[PDB]
């Protein structure tokens, strides 16, 4: 059965206006800026932004590559589908 959201974890995000977007459940660097309460740390692959997101935006990557992981001509998209099937757990700063 499904735990909550942990740091590590792969996801399809959702933003208004954008596509379901390759993305993980980033780490909170000690002295770095925290989100608000219930919103995670969201980086997304491909563009490399980060935004803060609660679990309604969050879809499991494994159940959900099949519907959002396809080719997409949005910036960054393409870039981002080779990040998290190839290196989802580097450094992309």
């Amino acid at each position: 059965m499904p735990h909550a959201f942990k740091p590590g974890d792969l996801v399809f995000a959702k933003m208004k206006g954008y596509p379901h977007w390759p993305a993980r459940i980033d780490d909170i660097a000690d002295g770095a800026v925290k989100p608000p309460p219930n919103k995670y740390p969201i980086f997304f692959f491909g563009t490399h932004e980060t935004a803060f997101l609660g679990p309604k935006d969050l879809f499991p990557y494994d159940k959900s590559k099949d519907k959002y992981g396809k080719p997409n001509k949005r910036k960054g998209f393409n870039e981002g589908l080779w990040e998290i099937q190839n290196n989802p757990h580097a450094s992309y700063s």
